[PDB]
């Protein structure tokens, strides 16, 4: 057991680690399992002196936060997240581009980016005109709700993990952090592709190939988007990977489509069961926003996510194929 994880770490670095293998050799603590993980590979908690006790006791609060019987927004898709995340900064085009502080809050933000998600939409929410909703005026309810949960956590007994940056890190890795959890609400996709494309015109590059960026805005605009590729990267993993996110999602999809008929609700798009093309939708998805993201992310990084997308391109065919 202890050697089956050990074996499934070897993966901790690559694209497609298998986060299910994971979960089942951790006693289902994903999110703990991995974060440790991360943070010893990357040295983070030497570097920004946190205690293995503190540390442990935060992600464990953090885990416990998700729901475990919401069937995809629960603590695997939070460590399938960080984990992504993680690969995607040390992608090579990347090198020496962000500092300790950056690669620390893009982590943490994936990690905490859905804590404490119901298993409904922001559209759902507002709809019923939920608290939530009504305390941040429909304006990213549930990405509004994660971050104050995440942080608030930090206040708990043993749990403050950036005890010991400076104020001014504190300060900014809360901007940032912020930032890259906004970015995952999809009302902001299209203006966060945009800003993408502009970075892709507008790109210095150096004779060893790494990207060149100067200010911060275009720093946090790359990080942006990059938790949100991370959060719509299902569809890039290995086929039997995202076999397997494509059945939770859509189980979490039918639950609000389920609420929604019970609350006489028009139900919202694939989420009626009776109705719904699992394999419609996903290529919709894929054409929509999933390709047209990476696509552009990996003509940032080119060629370092040719494979990632020859394998979205793949999938998107297989379950095309499979309407
Ligand atoms: N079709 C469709 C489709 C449409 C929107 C969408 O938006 C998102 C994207 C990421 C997250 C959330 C919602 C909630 O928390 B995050 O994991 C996901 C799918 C899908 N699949
Ligand atoms: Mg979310
Ligand atoms: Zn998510």
């Amino acid at each position: 057991n202890e050697d089956h994880l050990a074996k499934e770490l070897e993966d901790l670095n690559k694209w497609g680690l298998n986060i299910f293998n994971v979960a089942g050799y951790s006693h289902n603590r994903p999110l703990t399992c991995i974060m440790y993980a991360i943070f010893q590979e990357r040295d983070l908690l030497k570097t920004f002196r946190i205690s293995s006790d503190t540390f442990i006791t935060y992600m464990m609060t953090l885990e416990d936060h998700y729901h475990s019987d919401v069937a995809y927004h629960n603590s695997l898709h939070a460590a399938d997240v960080a984990q992504s995340t993680h690969v995607l900064l040390s992608t090579p085009a990347l090198d020496a581009v962000f500092t300790d502080l950056e690669i620390l809050a893009a982590i943490f933000a994936a990690a905490i980016h859905d804590v404490d998600h119901p298993g409904v939409s922001n559209q759902f929410l507002i709809n019923t005109n939920s608290e939530l909703a009504l305390m941040y005026n429909d304006e990213s309810v549930l990405e509004n709700h994660h971050l104050a949960v995440g942080f608030k956590l930090l206040q708990e007994e043993h749990c403050d993990i950036f005890m010991n940056l400076t104020k001014k890190q504190r300060q900014t890795l809360r901007k940032m952090v912020i930032d890259m959890v906004l970015a995952t609400d999809m009302s902001k996709h299209m203006s966060l592709l945009a800003d993408l494309k502009t970075m892709v015109e507008t790109k210095k590059v150096t004779s060893s190939g790494v990207l060149l960026l100067d200010n911060y805005t275009d720093r946090i605009q790359v990080l942006r988007n990059m938790v949100h590729c991370a959060d719509l990267s299902n569809p890039t993993k290995s086929l039997e990977l995202y076999r397997q996110w494509t059945d939770r999602i859509m189980e979490e999809f039918f639950q609000q489509g389920d609420k929604e008929r019970e609350r006489g609700m028009e139900i919202s798009p694939m989420c009626d069961k009776h109705t719904a093309s699992v394999e419609k939708s996903q290529v919709g998805f894929i054409d929509y926003i999933v390709h047209p993201l990476w696509e552009t992310w990996a003509d940032l990084v080119q060629p370092d996510a040719q494979d990632i997308l020859d394998t979205l391109e793949d999938n998107r065919n297989w379950y095309q194929s499979m309407i």
